[PDB]
Protein backbone atom coordinates (compact mmCIF):
# COMPACT_ATOMS: atom_id res chain seq x y z
CA UNK A 1 0.00 0.00 0.00
CA UNK A 2 1.10 3.69 -0.81
CA UNK A 3 0.03 6.04 1.55
CA UNK A 4 -1.42 9.69 1.61
CA UNK A 5 0.53 12.04 3.38
CA UNK A 6 -2.34 12.78 5.56
CA UNK A 7 -3.96 9.16 5.39
CA UNK A 8 -0.23 8.33 6.98
CA UNK A 9 -0.65 10.87 9.51
CA UNK A 10 -3.49 9.53 10.17
CA UNK A 11 -3.13 6.45 11.13
CA UNK A 12 0.24 6.88 12.72
CA UNK A 13 -1.69 9.13 15.26
CA UNK A 14 -4.08 6.14 15.62
CA UNK A 15 -1.40 3.57 16.68
CA UNK A 16 -0.09 6.01 19.14
CA UNK A 17 3.13 7.28 17.18
CA UNK A 18 1.91 11.10 17.50
CA UNK A 19 4.54 12.50 19.95
CA UNK A 20 5.70 9.24 21.24
CA UNK A 21 9.15 9.59 23.10
CA UNK A 22 8.76 13.30 22.53
CA UNK A 23 8.87 13.07 18.78
CA UNK A 24 5.53 15.06 16.92
CA UNK A 25 3.60 13.63 14.54
CA UNK A 26 5.07 15.62 11.43
CA UNK A 27 8.60 13.86 12.19
CA UNK A 28 7.22 10.78 11.68
CA UNK A 29 5.51 11.19 8.14
CA UNK A 30 8.45 13.34 7.38
CA UNK A 31 10.63 9.90 7.88
CA UNK A 32 8.31 7.91 6.06
CA UNK A 33 8.31 9.85 3.39
CA UNK A 34 12.08 9.70 2.84
CA UNK A 35 12.16 5.96 3.94
CA UNK A 36 9.34 4.80 1.66
CA UNK A 37 8.15 7.08 0.00
CA UNK A 38 5.21 5.70 1.62
CA UNK A 39 5.50 2.81 0.40
CA UNK A 40 4.19 0.19 2.67
CA UNK A 41 5.99 -2.37 0.49
CA UNK A 42 9.31 -0.61 0.33
CA UNK A 43 12.52 -2.99 0.31
CA UNK A 44 16.28 -2.05 0.71
CA UNK A 45 19.28 -4.00 0.39
CA UNK A 46 22.31 -2.36 2.85
CA UNK A 47 26.06 -2.65 1.80
CA UNK A 48 26.48 -5.18 4.63
CA UNK A 49 23.97 -7.34 3.86
CA UNK A 50 21.15 -6.96 5.90
CA UNK A 51 18.09 -5.28 4.42
CA UNK A 52 15.81 -2.81 5.47
CA UNK A 53 12.01 -3.42 5.22
CA UNK A 54 8.66 -1.20 5.00
CA UNK A 55 7.40 2.24 5.79
CA UNK A 56 9.88 3.13 8.47
CA UNK A 57 12.58 1.15 6.38
CA UNK A 58 13.24 -1.03 9.95
CA UNK A 59 16.84 -2.99 9.17
CA UNK A 60 17.16 -6.82 9.62
CA UNK A 61 21.05 -6.44 11.35
CA UNK A 62 18.64 -5.64 14.92
CA UNK A 63 15.03 -5.83 14.74
CA UNK A 64 13.59 -8.27 12.70
CA UNK A 65 14.24 -11.61 11.32
CA UNK A 66 14.34 -12.36 7.46
CA UNK A 67 16.79 -15.36 7.82
CA UNK A 68 19.62 -13.94 6.02
CA UNK A 69 21.21 -11.56 8.08
CA UNK A 70 24.37 -13.29 9.64
CA UNK A 71 24.59 -12.57 13.04
CA UNK A 72 21.81 -10.66 13.17
CA UNK A 73 19.16 -9.73 16.28
CA UNK A 74 14.95 -9.90 15.79
CA UNK A 75 14.34 -7.61 18.75
CA UNK A 76 11.06 -6.89 17.52
CA UNK A 77 9.95 -10.36 17.42
CA UNK A 78 8.66 -10.55 14.08
CA UNK A 79 9.75 -11.81 10.50
CA UNK A 80 10.44 -8.60 8.42
CA UNK A 81 7.87 -9.69 6.01
CA UNK A 82 5.20 -8.08 8.48
CA UNK A 83 6.76 -4.91 8.17
CA UNK A 84 5.33 -4.74 4.36
CA UNK A 85 1.91 -5.00 5.92
CA UNK A 86 -1.06 -2.70 4.41
CA UNK A 87 -1.42 -2.43 8.01
CA UNK A 88 1.10 -0.50 9.54
CA UNK A 89 0.54 -2.19 13.26
CA UNK A 90 3.83 -4.33 13.04
CA UNK A 91 5.61 -1.37 12.24
CA UNK A 92 4.95 1.27 14.76
CA UNK A 93 4.77 -1.48 17.38
CA UNK A 94 8.71 -1.76 16.23
CA UNK A 95 9.50 1.82 15.20
CA UNK A 96 8.44 2.38 19.15
CA UNK A 97 11.21 -0.16 20.27
CA UNK A 98 13.84 1.26 18.27
CA UNK A 99 12.92 5.07 18.72
CA UNK A 100 13.27 4.23 22.63
CA UNK A 101 16.98 2.75 22.02
CA UNK A 102 18.79 5.67 23.33
CA UNK A 103 19.24 7.28 20.18
CA UNK A 104 15.49 8.72 19.52
CA UNK A 105 15.10 8.91 15.80
CA UNK A 106 18.75 9.55 15.01
CA UNK A 107 18.43 5.79 14.45
CA UNK A 108 16.66 6.28 10.89
CA UNK A 109 19.44 8.10 9.28
CA UNK A 110 17.31 9.59 6.42
CA UNK A 111 15.70 11.57 9.92
CA UNK A 112 17.99 12.77 10.65
CA UNK A 113 19.74 14.16 7.44
CA UNK A 114 16.46 14.98 5.89
CA UNK A 115 14.51 15.62 8.79
CA UNK A 116 15.89 16.61 11.76
CA UNK A 117 15.46 20.55 12.59
CA UNK A 118 13.17 21.63 9.87
CA UNK A 119 9.67 22.26 9.78
CA UNK A 120 8.36 19.18 10.10
CA UNK A 121 4.92 19.70 11.06
CA UNK A 122 4.59 21.18 7.21
CA UNK A 123 4.23 17.16 7.12
CA UNK A 124 0.54 17.49 8.71
CA UNK A 125 -0.30 20.45 7.83
CA UNK A 126 -4.42 20.77 6.59
CA UNK A 127 -4.86 17.01 7.69
CA UNK A 128 -8.23 15.98 9.50
CA UNK A 129 -6.15 14.16 12.28
CL1 LIG B 1 3.80 13.96 -0.03
CL1 LIG C 1 4.57 18.04 13.75
CL1 LIG D 1 19.08 -13.97 9.72
CL1 LIG E 1 18.18 -13.91 -0.79
CL1 LIG F 1 17.00 -11.14 18.85
CL1 LIG G 1 10.65 -15.09 11.53
CL1 LIG H 1 -2.83 0.82 9.24
CL1 LIG I 1 15.16 11.92 22.00
NA1 LIG J 1 17.75 -10.21 11.87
Amino acid sequence: KVFGRCELAAAMKRHGLDNYRGYSLGNWVCAAKFESNFNTQATNRNTDGSTDYGILQINSRWWCNDGRTPGSRNLCNIPCSALLSSDITASVNCAKKIVSDGNGMNAWVAWRNRCKGTDVQAWIRGCRL
